[PDB]
């Protein structure tokens, strides 16, 4: 007639509950989810004695919660977040040139370039969620970071997607108080701007942060930075890679609509991966939207 279970909104505050076997989870808890999976309209089972459920925030000390460990307010989110999960734990993700990548599914390529350029950049993350799950994740268990990210990014499994928008809403979520950019714009007179958060890193017309301190057009032109790392997204176009000059890449080849992304590394020589796969060679060029490198402080 019974079983004691435990239920969660972090999986961090356990809960016990005594969950009655003639009724079903979502006629006791609501929607309830174990492990990405949705129990609602299911009995409770005999397995499920003693596992962690999911069920929604609905007091005020379960939302409380879930905002200090996922740092959101949005409550579909642990929602969709479940649903990411039952898609993003049967996923499965290789290490390729000492990277965790993922292998191809439900067009996930947006998501494999975002995970390798996050290890590639020094960046820690604000909500504990993402810091557990990230660490999770460089460890090769990167289920919970990617349900994750879908969840954060409004996106769901299946579904095309940009890795420049991705970072976006990463960095959004991280720690970049000790980021700064000032640029200027050369319009009769002196025009400098201090930009902060996301802006302070991210770009978009160029692909070459060089190009970025000479300036483009009205002229304006980087005059100071302070970050571990830049991003310089532009549309994207045929674009030459030198080893050493940079530190990765975002490759999509395609139409706005249907298209596919591919990672530039650079190590040794440069490294090419896609999901799964990997390849080699001395030099590249190719269609490129996303270039990164590593700053420490800039001054023009
Ligand atoms: C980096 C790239 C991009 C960025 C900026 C301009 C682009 C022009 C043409 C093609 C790609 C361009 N970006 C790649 C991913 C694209 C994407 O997620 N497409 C999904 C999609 C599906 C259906 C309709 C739609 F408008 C968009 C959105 C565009
Ligand atoms: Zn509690
Ligand atoms: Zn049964
Ligand atoms: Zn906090
Ligand atoms: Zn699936």
């Amino acid at each position: 007639r019974t079983i004691k279970v435990f239920t969660t909104v972090d999986n961090i505050n356990l809960h016990t509950q005594v969950v009655d076997m003639s009724m079903t989870y979502g006629q006791q808890f609501g929607p309830t989810y174990l492990d990405g999976a949705d129990v609602t309209k299911i009995k409770p089972h005999n397995s499920h004695e003693g596992k962690t459920f999911y069920v929604l925030p609905n007091d005020d000390t379960l939302r409380v919660e879930a905002f200090e460990y996922y740092h959101t307010t949005d409550p579909s989110f642990l929602g969709r977040y479940m649903s990411a999960l039952n898609h993003t734990k049967k996923w499965k993700y290789p290490q390729v040139n000492g990277l965790t990548s993922i292998k191809w599914a439900d067009n996930n390529s947006y998501l494999a370039t975002a995970l390798l350029t996050l290890q590639q950049i020094e960046l820690k993350f604000n909500p504990p969620a993402l810091q557990d799950a990230y660490y999770r994740a460089r460890a090769g268990e990167a289920a919970n970071f990617c349900a994750l990210i879908l969840a954060y990014c409004n996106k769901t499994v299946g579904e095309l997607g940009d890795v420049r928008e991705t970072m976006s809403y990463l960095f959004q979520h991280a720690n970049l108080d000790s980021c700064k950019r000032v640029l200027n714009v050369v319009t009769c007179g002196q025009q400098q701007t201090t930009l902060k958060g996301v802006e302070a890193v991210m770009y978009m017309g160029t692909l070459s942060y060089e190009q970025f301190k000479k300036g483009v057009q009205a002229t304006k032109y980087l005059v100071q930075q302070e970050s571990p790392f830049v991003m310089m997204s532009a549309p994207p176009a045929q674009y030459e890679l030198k080893h050493g000059t940079f530190t990765c890449a975002s490759e999509y080849t395609g139409n706005y609509q249907c298209g596919h992304y591919k990672h530039i590394t650079s190590k040794e020589t440069l490294y090419c991966i896609d999901g799964a796969l990997l390849t080699k060679s001395s030099e590249y060029k190719g269609p490129i939207t996303d270039v990164f490198y590593k700053e420490n402080s800039y001054t023009t």
